[PDB]
């Protein structure tokens, strides 16, 4: 097993990296974010947006919702796709965007610490 990481949490918003490793290549590495709310109010119009460096290459799937719901009872669920072929270190710059509490929120944040088992 790849260990899983908290990628982020702040304001309330909690974001869970989960990873495999693809049989189909093994220089992808599958990582399923797990996105949720701890506050008393919807997240809504959420959107998640990564970037790697150079070396990397990246796809992102579709969400499984754009709501992280109060309370946590549920989370969204977004895969996405990193290409390593090098085996650098993975790290990665997350963007969050979403409105709570009536407000448009966005934060930017980095994300380096990512397993060893995740890129090696």
């Amino acid at each position: 097993m790849i260990p899983s990481i908290t990628a982020y949490s702040k304001n309330g918003l909690k974001i869970e990296f989960t990873f495999e490793r693809s049989n189909t290549n093994p220089s992808v590495t599958v990582i399923t974010i797990q996105a949720s709310n701890s506050t008393e109010l919807d997240m809504t119009d959420f959107v998640f947006q990564a970037a790697v460096p150079k070396t990397f290459q990246l796809q992102e799937l579709s969400p499984s919702s754009s709501v992280v719901p109060a309370f946590n009872t549920g989370t969204i669920t977004q895969v996405i796709k990193v290409l390593n072929p090098q085996k650098q270190q993975l790290r990665m710059r997350i963007k969050l965007t979403y409105n709570h509490k009536g407000s448009a929120m966005q934060d930017l944040a980095e994300v380096n610490n990512f397993p060893p088992q995740s890129w090696q």
